[PDB]
């Protein structure tokens, strides 16, 4: 049974996954994604160093061949992340004059989002912006422009594709007494309240076994900035075990402003965490124990 169809039965809008071209050319992935997600991500290809090597220089064949099966399969596309001091140039990061670094962010954020303009559902359009403590992280973005760049981003982003939802994610927000979970429902309450588009909090679980249980608190807690939209991204879980892979599913089921969850891969080969096997499908595609367990969690 398919989860995606399941989980829009329970009024959510999606169960998507990470891929990209070579994945959808080889194994079943284009197979089980066809039967089972409802939405795609790029894994790489629409990362800064995929997409703009060089100052100006663009590429998106990458993006493009994702973009276009996405399309032709009645997928939904989620896309990102534009601005993150991961996967970044070092052209980008050698930056030192503001006026340059704020167009070449916005730049950057236009290009790619005009070229795939009411195609993509959802951009992450800021990423990994918080220390652990709370305080936001000195990437060249905030050493360089500080801390405007995130409202500027935002409102470029809003610019270039009304029609996408646009967020912010971050990493380590599973625990709802942990500090830099409520430091980004802080700060995002009041980007939002002096008019910055952030439509919403997207959390990336790349999670240890037993911490399932403690999304059930700290997504509520996310979903207490207001923002329209939150949702679960990079999902993995070490182990895979089905209560945690289930906790996070209700979790989703739990938050009413939660759209939807979208997992790190489809099988545990291709996880950047194999030997934790991570995923919901093995080695030979067939649907894990965590598969299974969801399918039963959302079949008073
Ligand atoms: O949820 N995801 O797996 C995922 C992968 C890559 C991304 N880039 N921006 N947001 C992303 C989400």
């Amino acid at each position: 049974q398919s989860i995606d169809q399941l989980i829009k039965a329970r009024g959510k809008v999606y169960f998507g996954v990470a891929t990209d071209q070579n994945r959808l050319t080889t194994g079943k992935n284009a197979a089980i994604i066809k039967a089972d997600f409802g939405m795609v991500w790029p894994e790489n290809s629409m990362f800064w160093d995929a997409t703009e090597p060089s100052q100006g220089n663009f590429n998106f064949a990458g993006a493009d061949y994702l973009v276009n099966w996405a399309q032709q399969n009645g997928k939904l596309i989620g896309a990102g992340c534009l601005v993150w001091h991961n996967f970044l140039p070092s052209w980008v990061s050698s930056i030192t004059d503001k006026n340059t670094l704020i167009n070449v962010m916005k730049n950057h954020i236009t290009t790619l989002m005009t070229r795939y303009k009411g195609k993509i559902r959802t951009w992450d359009v800021v990423g990994e912006a918080f220390n652990e403590d709370g305080s936001l992280r000195q990437n060249v973005f905030l050493n360089v422009i500080g801390e405007d760049y995130i409202p500027i981003a935002f409102q470029t982003a809003r610019a270039a594709d009304p029609n996408a939802k646009l967020y912010i994610m971050d990493y380590n927000l599973d625990s709802a007494s942990y500090p830099k979970t409520q430091a980004i429902v802080n700060r995002v309450k009041q980007w939002r309240a002096a008019g910055v588009p952030i439509d919403g909090i997207g959390s990336q679980m790349h999670l240890s076994a037993g911490q399932g249980a403690g999304v059930l608190q700290a997504l509520p807690l996310l979903a207490s900035a207001g923002t329209p939209e939150v949702s679960i991204l990079m999902l993995d879980v070490a182990g895979a075990s089905p209560t945690d892979y289930v906790n996070v599913v209700n979790a989703c089921l739990n938050v009413q402003s939660c759209v939807g969850i979208t997992v790190m891969g489809v099988a545990d080969p291709d996880s950047a965490f194999a030997s934790s096997t991570p995923l919901l499908f093995d080695g030979n595609f067939n649907p894990k124990p965590a598969y299974n367990a969801i399918v039963q969690d959302l079949q008073i």
